[PDB]
């Protein structure tokens, strides 16, 4: 067992969702609580800290390292901090103060300074599974979930302007650039902001998910039996694997269009290969696995009684 764990998520009312999911997976072995800032009024009881984002939580992190020198500090690199730690002094200070660093995919520790890697640990994110649905051989529907690399998808859709056999469904809140692409191109559609249940059903129902960004969406696709076409950036490669066959160069719309065309051609195949490759990735995103990685991390951070 019963350590008192504090999760720092300084998000304004991504990281909140992770924080809540970690609290639920750790609640069986610890008294877990989420805060925006530490310390608070219940802070004298806390023994272990899991702070999300080396910069946004730096002030909590620094407060923890003063009250608990060499004890209980886990700092989670959520993305933009890892890819901040180049110039940000606070981000850098957070890396040095931590007893443990958490990266969320395999490749994270390569961006970490050399002296910070031994204390890094890989904890893949997790999501619930959806059943893999049968898919038509007569079209290829691609879904992209991403608040408005928007231009990369936009350019690929214009390079495919006449095709109605390749359909691109863009989900996300922004805008007129999207509405224009929707009027001009039969196969592009901007559905705007959609509820979370509808977004996951469309991903489950899509032949493929396209991610051009430089993470939860990729897990939701993989765990719903939907392959992914993704930009070759470390965050994505860490999720899908160094030998994944569905990568496109970041900012290369022609390469993205070619990849959709190749998926379409093998219908009736690259798409079948991508499906097989994603099914081998899916067990990395099992809640059981994330929970187990968290248990071990908590046993490592747990400080001996003062
Ligand atoms: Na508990």
């Amino acid at each position: 067992s019963n350590p008192s764990l504090v999760i720092v998520s300084p998000a304004l009312p991504g990281n909140w969702r992770t924080a809540q999911r970690w609290k639920a997976l750790l609640s069986p072995v610890c008294s877990a609580r989420v805060v925006q800032q530490w310390p608070d009024a219940d802070a004298s009881a806390d023994t272990v800290m899991l702070a999300l984002h080396a910069r946004r939580s730096a002030e909590s992190i620094a407060h923890w390292a003063h009250a608990h020198p060499g004890r209980g500090l886990g700092v989670v690199l959520t993305g933009t901090d890892l890819y901040d730690i180049g110039s940000d002094p606070q981000a850098q200070r957070s890396l040095q103060l931590a007893q443990r660093l958490v990266v969320l995919q395999a490749l994270g520790a390569e961006a970490l300074p050399p002296e910070c890697r031994a204390k890094a640990r890989v904890v893949y994110q997790s999501t619930s599974a959806r059943a893999e649905l049968p898919k038509s051989a007569r079209q290829l529907r691609a879904v992209m979930v991403g608040h408005l690399s928007p231009q990369t998808l936009f350019d690929a859709a214009r390079l495919l302007c006449g095709r109605e056999d390749i359909r691109i469904d863009h989900i996300g809140d922004a805008g007129e650039l999207a509405r224009a692409l929707a009027s001009d191109c039969p196969g592009y559609r901007w559905l705007g902001a959609l509820p979370h249940a509808q977004t996951r059903q469309r991903i489950q129902r899509a032949h493929v998910l396209v991610h051009t960004s430089a993470a939860h969406v990729i897990m939701e696709a993989v765990r719903s039996g939907t392959p992914v076409l993704a930009s070759r950036v470390p965050g994505n490669v860490g999720m899908l694997g160094n030998d994944y066959a569905g990568y496109f160069p970041h900012g290369d719309a022609a390469a993205l269009a070619a990849l959709l065309e190749a998926c379409r051609a093998g219908q009736g195949g690259l798409l079948d290969s991508l499906r097989t490759q994603c099914a081998l990735r899916a067990p990395l995103f099992d809640p059981r696995a994330e929970q187990a990685a968290l248990f071990q991390l908590l046993n490592e951070l747990q400080p001996p009684p003062p």
